[PDB]
């Protein structure tokens, strides 16, 4: 019974504010892409149950460029960009509480509730992508070239194994920007190493920094237990610059509805988005659906890559902690 | 003392047969104590002038 | 770090630390515990890791046998707990007296 | 550190430090006591840590 641009429900003047606020409050960014090109805003227009889309490399290159002379004319030409199939996913929910949370925020949440939902989908994107990579990249024999371990009895993750894992891409360098981390690791690090609290630029305060790279703290990491005291950690290293995503759009972004027998009302969002590494291809096996797949099933097994070796671009290493 | 627990949001999925619903979660007591305090000043002219000029 | 897991469903929600003097004596003896002017405006608060610490000598203390000292040092950094004002009437009064010669203030 | 915290409640109330010459000799040998022009203007005074020394 108030201003409530949601309970007076102006769908315009609201939804774009929501999505934009989501993009530039969330991070990542960057790390990964921000405001991907019209290409993906086109193939994001509207498509259907995949598979997904293509999604070129970017560029063209070649080898050779033969010996042009009289004859043995050109040959128009060779490729090697064919698939990279991936998933299109669908999400949404209502709001948990009543109008109680909604305008409990306040009177005129033209901004407010929008900020709320925005931060929410931020965390969403975080979890889905992180668990996704973790579910796939590590477990297969196909990616092995991108993983290091050591990680038996010998190594602290300082200043050296970081060098090795950093240069496991021997051609490409200065492509490392983000760094994924488990809390305990950065504890050992801020103990020994120089990891440095730096407000970077204007504006806002602030993030941690190891070197030159902008680090990302996360809660969820696979943690094993081997006998004798050991604990092995993951903490992916990518900061590739980048991954990519495109939104698309559903029908009915936000719908204000109430109930009767009880005292409540409900807000809903249900947005679609498309995100994945390119990177490995998503096959179709051992999955129900559809679409999307799931969280778990979006992880457990069955992905397949084609490049192979370079321009993936991600690496992992399982390192012993500070013992 | 209400619990609004901020955003709360989660995932579910969009499927053929189902629909999202928000949650409730076992609303309990709320429990607090409103307290009453206040005191005097031992002051001489102490507080007023001794605290200074203005 | 263990206790930093101990927030039941939460990690990376920490904010501050409650403490007693002796522990932080061990602290700034050994470790890096940072002197931070970050928040505005003034200098400063002791900082363990990205976080304020609230120090006061008044705390609990235990005693074991062998005359050994267990310390408490609440670790919460919730963000947050809460308090709401409320108000009486007559916020501040001005009054004086006869026999003993003064004037007093009261607020409540 | 010990003498510094012999006040357990109060801290960051240490500013000046009184010193005998021989002591600061030992100190400028081992420790980092550093010569810093600090306030504006004028030059200058020794410093151990943020404290001014006398």
């Amino acid at each position: 019974a108030y201003t409530k641009i949601s309970d007076v429900i102006v769908p315009e003047l609201f939804n774009p504010y929501v999505i934009n606020t989501t993009t530039q409050l969330s991070a990542f960014f960057q790390s990964g892409i921000a405001a991907t090109d019209d290409e993906l805003n086109a193939l994001a227009k509207k498509a259907g149950g995949g598979s997904t889309l293509n999604m070129p490399y970017w560029n063209d290159l070649d080898g050779d460029s033969q010996v042009l002379n009289d004859t043995d004319d050109l040959v128009p030409q060779k490729i090697n960009a064919g698939q990279d199939k991936a998933v299109l996913i669908l999400r949404g929910n209502a709001w948990s509480s009543h109008d109680l949370a909604a305008t409990l925020s306040g009177s005129d949440p033209m901004q407010a509730i929008g900020s709320r939902v925005a931060a929410y989908w931020a965390r969403e994107m975080q979890k889905i992508v992180f668990a996704e990579l973790a579910g796939v990249f590590s477990n297969d024999d196909m990616k092995d070239n991108k993983l290091d371990i050591s990680g038996t009895a010998d190594g602290i993750y300082s200043a050296e194994t970081f060098v090795d894992a950093s240069y496991k891409l021997g051609d490409h360098e200065s492509l490392l920007t983000a760094i994924g981390m488990h809390s305990a690791t950065m504890a050992s690090a801020v103990k020994q190493d120089l990891i440095e609290f730096v407000k970077d630029s204007q504006s806002g305060i602030r993030f941690p920094t190891y070197m030159n790279k902008r680090v990302i703290v996360d809660d969820s990491m696979p943690v094993e237990t081997l006998e004798d005291g050991t604990k092995v950690f993951t903490s992916y290293l990518f900061g590739a610059g980048a991954l990519g995503y495109a939104e698309g759009q559903p029908e009915v972004p936000t719908e204000t509805a109430r109930n009767a027998l009880g005292s409540q009302d409900i807000l809903i969002n249900r947005k679609h988005f498309v995100l994945h590494p390119r990177g490995v291809k998503f096959t179709e096996n051992a999955m129900a659906g559809t679409t999307p797949t799931d969280e778990e099933l979006a992880n457990g097994a069955n992905w397949q890559r084609v490049y192979d070796p370079k321009k993936i671009r991600i690496v992992q290493f399982k390192h012993r902690l500070q013992a």
